[PDB]
């Protein structure tokens, strides 16, 4: 329960199998893979339901992990790993893995340093999926892993990876057995709604919302959390939630900052997460200007219902032949990758109350340290 | 043959068939039908060989020209107009007008100010396409506009635009029963072949590089022109060049200038472009620094054959589900916008021979008048 | 309001913009350009939301209409002209024209021959699409149109071919302006919506089913119209109503008849659709039977809910690559051209409540004369 | 190297991982797993170059052909085990699994039955796909596999299914280093052009056609062979080569046979292979007459360059949206389960020489025992 010092790496992936640069940091004595907490990543699949990159990177670095540590397979199988598919353009696909540090390695500082906490919700009944209850479970879910990590502020929680299930035909049916509705009848819709209701119950969680509506769920996208970063996967009944804040007295070299991007193109958002987490930059920041101190940022990325950037139409939402997650993936690949000068960004798609509509959070993790 | 001097203007597409915006700036005296000389936009359609949006926008905008002006609908079909469809992610369809402007309405300066020149090469038949032959055809022409924009000192071109024609069932089997090749039979690999082919003889006519040969053509990378732009489609049998640079003498309140995009984040080439095009700007720019003096940017992207961006590997080459065509497309176009702050911009893919290795050129037509 | 005989012909599209052979038909005193009555046809666009097909050939065929004509461009306008997009795999772009035959052209018989119905609903507002209130106004419109081709038995209907409004930015907008719901937020998912609800009407209408109510749509499949064929397109406020089928009394040498599809690869039930219409077959028939007298099929087709054909799992509906509609169209397309040996075949998608889960109806006209 | 009597057996993929109908049927004591000695199947990625559902189905078909059997996993890897992705409309991923059957269990025959050889070619360098060296090296392993079948005349070849290099950023690159020139530099192309001199080598090792040259390659689509399905995969340097055929002799239960298809509705070329397989049909068949005698069909198809059907246009080869691969194996799914009555089927794509140019080979295997 008490939190510990987090060391926080992002590696490439060489190849959709390859967990080389995780096994390589354990060798090399740079963290410990059974102190590996979380692992968050891009994988090269298509983004979209059938995409079975997920796994497969899922397997090569639970492998790792079972490997070379002490865990059993059942342990290491506790460990949340989320994969976010879909790189198009140059997101380049790469793995961030925070690892807790042992004590004798860690100097206690009173200044704000990354912290972790991980919990999972109650079980999430199909029925919920998109709805208050399961606003509600993730909001308790959230309060749990603040407290894991140490946090009392929520102003001090800057990033809340989660992962939650979809709805399928196996768990349709199930509801209708036992004589429930559900939300909608169509798995890839489904995705996006309970990254929705989930993103409701962060910003439930963290007061940066009252309590919604079943109605408003897709709906009232004025409503949202400027920290939420939700995904989903077919691998679940609960939600898996990564609170990604700062706590002071733990010590570590990192620290977590973030904005949001109002819109696709807001470079300046990316800049202000970073400068959040605390790296001095100039007026007018350039990549070059990093010096190898932005360790990734995290950003949700989408295209607005009013079908327009900056006052000038696209003609994204109306494009039956690639998808807008596709198109504004990309886009907002290129826009992020610009600001790092790094092409390992973590960027993902499906934002209902993630940020501002049009636009999404944006977390950075910088190195302070010698 | 005397260059004119030229207003440009950039205005929106509301809708595929819409060129309402070019009727109302004829209607307000803006510039005049019969004075319009060259037209280059962005639609909608797939950017792949079956967009039909090209011909729908096509089909609008000449009719406008028609009911308008005086020129004849066979005048009227003669004005180079260029649509480069594929809008993926941000980026917003529009066309750029350029028209000369009656000389009672120019005051003459020395200062660059810029012109446009057009040519149609000599027939180019289907065994020419990706071959020398186009190269010296398209060459000689390149020459012809050149004369005709009044430039004599090829750094003064900024922007060849062209059109060619791709290779079709019909045209490989005239090939054929002539007892002639062609270089590839597909007609999708063709488009890029006959864009490669056509930068090649603008890089011949302007002196960036020394005459090639065919083995050359789509693998000598190293080859290419800092200032081609090159599209395709069915509509022809010659090529059309639209050569665009500066000329003293001629006044008017426009001037372009050009850099090249060295990769796909290459921000820092297209503000080298706009301050070439002679807007003063800080040390470092921002899209706010531009108030309105930014007409347009027009540029090309493409993914290199390396696989990789600033060190880092993507997948775009490999993905036989979402061409990476439409990927670099929407990468740059937002890359490219956060630089302008406006989603209307000339980003186009196709980029053999046509700046380097998976970058591209980039010109920006900037207004330094009241 | 009296039936007429019918004339009805096929014609392949020679391209995108191609009314030739309509205009050759007229020109050739097969049909006048005044009895044109329907067109309905398949375009070679993607078949989705963003298909310009559509209009494309709309255009040439209404000139087509006008030049050839006495009729304005406004009364030309109000002729139903419904394109269904996309033919994958093998399917050939084509229209099949529907014109009332002189009375000096004519021989009537007492055997049933084929007659055509049209009408238009009343005014169908954004929160009625996918609500009984479409169903009930699609309802009243189906018995208008089936009163105007003199038919009193449903069992007469054969093929109701409709267009429907779709929800999209502007009319959701409208709605919410006024206090009211739609029943989805998304383009895309209101085509099969919209068309769905109006197969109910159909349905209804035809005495198929009984009144059904809000949750029944898109949910109860096991209603359905056995003749229903319906499309949509942002072209309309109110849905166009073609009814097809057969009176006696009228004379003509086509006649309809109909079948259902009970799966993607059910032949029997295409082939049970000629037999229906009147042409005598052997026991096990074969393409080569046929001897011209065919003259086409209409037919809807679908992936079921529970993923699976003849109880083999398909990966139709978790494809996030090439969306379910296109992969089930060009699978039918080839089942449904193998069984008329011709590739022009009028094969649709969208078919909720259109023929049983999986399958769809299935018409076809055949000549019954010299 | 003598022949052996075979056990072929088609078992449903439950996912896309699963071999458990593998496990069972070893468990059930129908087939064991050391004598495994080919597995070729269907799985539901994008039949693209980036599909990774055929390495997900490798590793689970090897894993438990290792875990049941005395095979080391070395041994296990020698195993030719073909996956052709993409699955689109109707077709269900499975697995068609080849043994060889103990002595103790055959009644030896003079009747033709199925028979299986497989070889491995000499090493395949970068410079040799596509051209007449991979043709000479594909025949010469063509005539040892025919060998380890037992066959003398090429008359009981009936099916020979090969997995072949692509080309590479790796190997294009090899090529260079050694001053060698490779046929095309895009992998996407080199699958189709790996098949194609593969095909070419088949036919030339059966005596189907003469020596070609070069340029005959992807363009001569008159020389074919008429029992060629070729595949091809990043994880070879040599052709692996299945010759599946009939000897007497030999004893077992199936027996092989097959036809072309001349077109992609081409049904009674199907119908044609299944007879020359040896079961007795009517006339006019139907799927329902095969009452679980039919094992499986395995065949290739494709677009036709002349863009027609039964001379019929269709739009396949423009379309930049779904790629004619998708379009056409969707399409001919459909046409060929309508005769099996089973959507597991073997349809692959990529068929240059292969067939007649737009059809392709069709082999069927048959049960002729109680
Ligand atoms: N809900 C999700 O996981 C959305 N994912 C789906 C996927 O990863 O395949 C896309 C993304 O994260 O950008
Ligand atoms: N050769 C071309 O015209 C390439 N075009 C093709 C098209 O416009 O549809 C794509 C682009 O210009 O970005
Ligand atoms: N609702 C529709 O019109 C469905 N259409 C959409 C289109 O035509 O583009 C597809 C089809 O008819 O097969
Ligand atoms: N050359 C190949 O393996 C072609 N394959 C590619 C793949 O399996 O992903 C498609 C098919 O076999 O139908
Ligand atoms: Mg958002
Ligand atoms: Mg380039
Ligand atoms: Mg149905
Ligand atoms: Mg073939």
């Amino acid at each position: 329960h008490m939190p510990e010092a987090i060391e926080v790496r992002k590696v490439p992936l060489h190849s959709v199998s390859d967990a080389s640069e995780l096994a390589k940091l354990i060798d090399d004595g740079v963290l410990e893979a059974d102190r590996v907490i979380a692992v968050i990543g891009k994988t090269e699949g298509n983004g979209g339901v059938n995409d079975y990159t997920r796994i497969i990177a899922d397997r090569a670095f639970r492998e790792v992990l079972s490997a070379k540590g002490n865990r059993s397979p059942e342990e290491v199988a506790e460990v949340p790993i989320v994969w976010s598919g879909g790189t198009d353009g140059v997101i380049s696909p790469h793995a961030t893995i925070f690892a807790t540090v042992p004590a004798d390695k860690v100097t206690k500082t009173d200044e704000p340093r990354l912290t972790v906490g991980v919990a999972m919700s109650e079980q999430l009944l199909p029925e919920d999926i998109g709805r208050t209850a399961m606003i509600t479970k993730v909001a308790a879910a959230v309060k749990d892993a603040m407290a894991d990590a140490g946090i009392t502020d929520p102003a001090d929680v800057h990033y809340v990876q989660t992962k939650t299930p979809l709805l399928t035909i196996h768990t349709i049916r199930d509801a209708k057995s036992r004589g429930k509705t559900v939300w909608t009848e169509q798995t890839h819709e489904s995705m996006d709604l309970s990254n929705g209701g989930t993103a409701l119950g962060i910003a439930v969680a963290l007061g940066e919302i009252d309590m919604p509506t079943d109605e408003d769920v897709m709906h009232s996208r004025e409503l949202f959390s400027s920290v939420a970063s939700c995904s989903s996967g077919v691998e679940l009944d609960r939600a898996q939630i990564v609170v990604v804040g700062n706590a002071r007295g733990v010590g570590g070299r990192y620290r977590i900052g973030h904005s949001v991007m109002k819109d696709p193109l807001d470079q300046d958002g990316i800049w202000a997460a970073i400068r959040d987490a605390g790296l001095e930059l100039p007026e007018r920041p350039h990549s070059s200007d990093l010096d190898g101190q932005l360790v990734n940022v995290f950003l949700k990325c989408e295209a607005s219902q009013d079908g327009t950037v900056r006052g000038r139409r696209n003609a994204m939402l109306d494009d039956s032949d690639v998808h807008w997650h596709r198109q504004i993936k990309s886009c907002v690949g290129g826009v992020t990758a610009a600001v790092t000068g790094d092409p390992a960004v973590f960027v993902s798609v499906s934002a209902a109350h993630q940020g501002p509509e049009g636009g999404g959070p944006v977390a950075a993790i910088v190195d302070l340290g010698q």
